[PDB]
C-alpha cells in the first residue's frame, strides 16, 4: 500500500488505463466498423487482418530491438501517442474513407500503418511503463490491473454509443488520447534517483543471438511446440479475428446483437481476472505442457461448437468460452517453455516463435478463413479449422514433450529458491 502515495505510480496506472481504454475501442469493436458500418466483405477483411499482421511482424522487432536497448529515453511513446491523437481523424476521415475508394490493397496498407501503435505499440507502452515502474518502486504488477479495467469501463460504451453515433467513440478516442495521453508527459519522470549511472549496469536484458536460435533449432521441443502455437493458437485467433459478426447476427438487431458486445467481454474480464489468480496453483500443480493442451481443447470446442451455433444465448456461451483459454495458454507457455528450454533461450522462443512465425502464419492462415468464410460460411469454415486445429490439440498429446526429461523434480528451483 506504499503505492498509495506513489506519484509515477499514479501517473501511469492512468496512462495504462487511458491508453488501453483508447485502444479499448479500435480493436475488439473494429470488425463491425468494417462490415456493418463500412460494408466490406469478410474476405476483404481477411486481407485486412492478414495485412495487419504483415506490418506487425516486420515492425515489432524495430521497437523491441530498438527501444529495449538503444532508445530507452522515454521518447517513442511520443511517437506512438502522436499517432493516437489522430485516432478518429484517421479512421473517420482517412482509414475508413480510403478503402471506400475500393482499393483495399493500398488502403489497408496505409491502414495498420497505424495499427502497430496498438499491436506493437501496447507491448511498447506495457514495456517502458514496466522499466519505469520497476525503477520507481512499485512495478507494473498492479498498475496494469489499473489499465486493463479501461477495457472494462470502456467496452460497454464502445459497444453502445458507437451504434448510436459511430464518430463518438472514435472522436472521443483521440481526446482521451489528447489531454489524457499527454497530461502524463508534463507530469512524468525519467531520473534514476540515487541508483547507477550507466544503462548497461544493473537491469534485466536477456539477449538475442542468431546462433542461440540455431542451438535451439536442432530441438524437437521447439518444432513440436511451434506446431501447437501455430495451428491451435494461430488458426484459433484467426477465427476470432472474424468471429463477431457471426455472434452479432444472432440477436434481435445490431443494437441488441452488438450491445452484448460490451456486456460480453466487459464481463469475462472480471472473470479472466478471477482465473488469473487461481491459475498458477493449477498450472504448476498441473504442469505447463499438460494444462496448456487443455486450453487448446477449449479453444477447439469454441470453433467446433460454432459449427452448431444454434441460439443467440448459446453463442454467448461460445464467447465466454473464451476466458477459459486466455489463462491456460498465456502462462501455460511461460511455464512450459521456461520449464523446457535453456533459460537464456527465451528470447528466440518468445521472439522467433511468437512473431517471426506467428504473425507469419497469420498473414496466410487468416486470408484463408476470410475466403473460407465468404465462400463457405462461418459455420462452414469452422468445421474446417474448428477441426483442423483440434487435430493439433489432439496430436500435441504426443507431439509436445511431456513431463520432465531426466529430472523427476530435482531440477526445480526457480520461483521459491
Amino acid at each position: 500500500m506504499y503505492y498509495l502515495k506513489n506519484t509515477n505510480f499514479w501517473m501511469f496506472g492512468l496512462f495504462f488505463f487511458f491508453y488501453f481504454f483508447i485502444m479499448g475501442a479500435y480493436f475488439p469493436f473494429f470488425p463491425i466498423w468494417l462490415h456493418d458500418i463500412n460494408h466490406i466483405s469478410k474476405s476483404d477483411t481477411g486481407i485486412i487482418f492478414a495485412a495487419i499482421s504483415l506490418f506487425s511482424l516486420l515492425f515489432q522487432p524495430l521497437f523491441g530491438l530498438l527501444s529495449d536497448k538503444l532508445g530507452l529515453r522515454k521518447y517513442l511513446l511520443w511517437i506512438i501517442t502522436g499517432m493516437l491523437v489522430m485516432f478518429a481523424p484517421f479512421f473517420i476521415f482517412i482509414f475508413g474513407p480510403l478503402l471506400q475508394y475500393n482499393i483495399l490493397v493500398g488502403s489497408i496498407v496505409g491502414g495498420i500503418y497505424l495499427g502497430f501503435c496498438f499491436n506493437a505499440g501496447a507491448p511498447a507502452v506495457e514495456a517502458f511503463i514496466e522499466k519505469v515502474s520497476r525503477r520507481s518502486n512499485f512495478e507494473f504488477g498492479r498498475a496494469r490491473m489499473f489499465g486493463c479495467v479501461g477495457w472494462a469501463l470502456c467496452a460497454s460504451i464502445v459497444g453502445i454509443m458507437f451504434t448510436i453515433n459511430n464518430q463518438f467513440v472514435f472522436w472521443l478516442g483521440s481526446g482521451c488520447a489528447l489531454i489524457l495521453a499527454v497530461l502524463l508527459f508534463f507530469a512524468k519522470t525519467d531520473a534514476p534517483s540515487s541508483a547507477t549511472v550507466a544503462n548497461a549496469v544493473g537491469a534485466n536484458h536477456s539477449a538475442f543471438s542468431l546462433k542461440l536460435a540455431l542451438e535451439l533449432f536442432r530441438q524437437p521441443k521447439l518444432w513440436f511446440l511451434s506446431l501447437y502455437v501455430i495451428g491451435v493458437s494461430c488458426t484459433y485467433d484467426v477465427f476470432d479475428q472474424q468471429f463477431a459478426n457471426f455472434f452479432t447476427s444472432f440477436f434481435a438487431t445490431g443494437e441488441q446483437g452488438t450491445r452484448v458486445f460490451g456486456y460480453v467481454t466487459t464481463m469475462g474480464e472480471l472473470l479472466n481476472a478471477s482465473i488469473m489468480f487461481f491459475a498458477p496453483l493449477i498450472i504448476n500443480r498441473i504442469g505447463g505442457k499438460n494444462a496448456l493442451l487443455l486450453a487448446g481443447t477449449i479453444m477447439s470446442v469454441r470453433i467446433i461448437g460454432s459449427s452448431f451455433a444454434t441460439s443467440a444465448l448459446e453463442v454467448v456461451i461460445l464467447k465466454t468460452l473464451h476466458m477459459f483459454e486466455v489463462p491456460f495458454l498465456l502462462v501455460g507457455c511461460f511455464k512450459y517453455i521456461t520449464s523446457q528450454f535453456e533459460v537464456r533461450f527465451s528470447a528466440t522462443i518468445y521472439l522467433v516463435c511468437f512473431c517471426f512465425f506467428k504473425q507469419l502464419a497469420m498473414i496466410f492462415m487468416s486470408v484463408l478463413a476470410g475466403n473460407m468464410y465468404e465462400s463457405i460460411g462461418f459455420q462452414g469454415a469452422y468445421l474446417v479449422l474448428g477441426l483442423v486445429a483440434l487435430g493439433f490439440t489432439l496430436i500435441s498429446v504426443f507431439t509436445l514433450s511431456g513431463p520432465g526429461p531426466l529430472s523427476l523434480l530435482r531440477r526445480q528451483v526457480n520461483e521459491v529458491a
